[PDB]
């Protein structure tokens, strides 16, 4: 079993690498520090710094580690980013993923495993429901939109070539090394700036002043379990989340707590592509013995503990 | 009002620009005459031999034209070509829309026709049913992959950007002028065989010397129709078919028929990534008062006619 793991120096693909070299596994990273950073990938890992647009790239690293699993978790990864730049999330998310997947096919890769946005691909979430895994995909943003397209290719790249597939959709990830510079990376973005007395933007839902938007909060280090079961085990579309939302106000509140500094909150419209509401129902996943190990207010300490030492 | 219809050079585009044009309407064909013929397009269109794949060329017919409302036929029509070529497939259908898509926001364009495909998107449909616009997509090949993605994009346009979209998804398209390609191909392959008396291979649904596949067959002047109709006042997704099925035998014996000959039959196994049983449920567009004008034993006549006079 080699792994190859795409995005590897990024958020959450670091902490599956370690997850994986903790297992015992081979791993490699392939990454184009877009945003990730060399020193996630540690020291006894083959590194491929190519970008998944560049064809020629993608196919040296693969005839250089002959993957037979690979960990697709590279992507533009952001709402607000792909409604300004709809092209730039349409290059590295399809494009970038086509080129993946011919490269697959090509070097007869057994499964795939995908991370897909269990938060943004189902539309808005009413009131008192949870998104199951049977509901249509219905994107708001063309982010949504590449992943939701994405997971079509894998569906016909499964039946069409016997290529194996999962499809991972994350609620919102948070946790340690995570960058301050994104959609659900709110709670980064929180703990960073509270701890050291800078005010906070809050976005709101419908009226600025509001609550907030609320979302399915997942610690990233029970994303990374649920991808070592993908990877070993499934097939097909699962839900990795929590089952309960939270508004960012109380994301807000609860890092306050932990930091122990009151903040500062500057009120803000909607921001465009924004769902008001989105929580997931993580029964599926759980059926396979999967759970969320860390609470949410246990997982906001932890990553306030880790930003408080953050250097 | 100002229409562009990209594909308009091809079958099912050349019918659409002759009842614009019957209708005295402004129209623009924009085609990179891939599979499409010049002698299809009317003296006074103006022609755009340009490529969607190339951006300062859709760039440049939209600034010579600059068109309010867009029609998009243009694309890869094969589903078994998308198989073997799936790069193709998505380089055409959604890179080359995509394109497209940007162009029509950044000249602002009110709304957007889409040729989408019934028989693709929502898969098996079981015996006895009519598959619905409610239905989920269900993808089996990169053709069809490409489509249901580019109808996430037109969703996400016409929320995030105010770009008003319709998608026509149409059953078998069958009748003059078209080639032996696309998803009713079938017919084409059947007039020209039959007239000319060499062998014609039937594949079977499921067991050899079965009555074949079946589809749910629209003469493309009803479709022509119904988009003459959706453009103008129909938003969202609507299917185009007859909501009857019919298999390959009773094609072969309809063309049969028409052609005035008994053709030399050639069985074939069952082929795979051929859906066994295809049909649609017109009723939302019934709705409207739309109706097909031509029955199937009335269309192949017709078909079988353009055919004859094919030199
Ligand atoms: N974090 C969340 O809450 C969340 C939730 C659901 C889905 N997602 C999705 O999961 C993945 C992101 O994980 P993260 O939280 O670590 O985010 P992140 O943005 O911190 O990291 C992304 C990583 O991928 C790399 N990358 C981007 N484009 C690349 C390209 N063209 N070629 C090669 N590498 C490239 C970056 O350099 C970086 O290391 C994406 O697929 C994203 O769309 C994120
Ligand atoms: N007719 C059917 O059985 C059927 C059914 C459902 C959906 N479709 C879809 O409906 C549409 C219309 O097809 P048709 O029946 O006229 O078939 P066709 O193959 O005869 O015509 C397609 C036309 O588009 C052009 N084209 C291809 N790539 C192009 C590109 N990159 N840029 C510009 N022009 C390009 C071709 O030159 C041609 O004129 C297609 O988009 C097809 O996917 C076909």
């Amino acid at each position: 079993m080699r792994v190859l793991v795409t995005g590897g120096a990024g958020f959450i693909g670091s902490h599956i690498v370690e997850d994986l070299l903790a297992r015992g596994l081979e791993v490699a990273v392939l990454d184009n520090l877009a945003t990730g950073k060399r020193e996630n990938v540690p020291k006894g890992v083959p590194f491929f710094r190519v970008d998944l647009r560049d064809k020629e790239g993608v196919e040296r690293a693969f005839r250089e580690f002959r993957p037979t699993h690979v960990s697709h978790q590279a992507a533009q990864a952001s709402v607000k980013v792909s409604v300004e730049d709809p092209v730039l999330d349409f290059e590295v998310n399809l494009l970038g993923g086509l080129n993946l997947l011919e490269a697959c096919r090509q070097y007869g890769v057994e499964k795939l495993v995908f991370a897909s946005t269990g938060g943004a691909i189902y539309g808005e979430v009413p009131e008192g429901e949870r998104a199951e895994e049977t509901w249509p995909p219905r994107p708001k943003s063309p982010y949504a939109a590449s992943k939701a397209a994405f997971e079509h290719y894998l569906s016909v790249y499964g039946q069409s070539y016997g290529l194996k597939w999962v499809s991972l959709r994350y609620g919102n990830v948070y946790g340690p090394r995570q960058d301050p510079h994104g959609e659900a990376g709110v709670v980064a973005i929180f703990a960073e700036r509270v701890l050291k007395g800078l005010p906070v933007t809050l976005y709101a839902r419908k009226t600025p002043g509001d609550e907030g938007c609320v979302r399915d909060y997942v610690y990233v280090g029970d994303v990374a379990e649920a991808h070592a079961l993908a990877l070993f085990s499934l097939e097909g579309i699962y839900n990795v989340g929590t089952g309960e939302g939270h508004t960012t106000r109380e994301v807000l509140m609860a890092v306050a707590e932990a930091a122990g500094k009151a903040p500062e909150v500057q009120p803000a419209p909607p921001r465009p592509g924004d769902l008001e509401r989105s929580v997931l129902s993580p029964l599926k996943l759980m059926a396979h013995g999967w759970r969320p190990k860390v609470g949410f207010q246990e997982g906001i300490r932890l990553t306030v503990d880790h930003f408080r030492g953050a250097v």
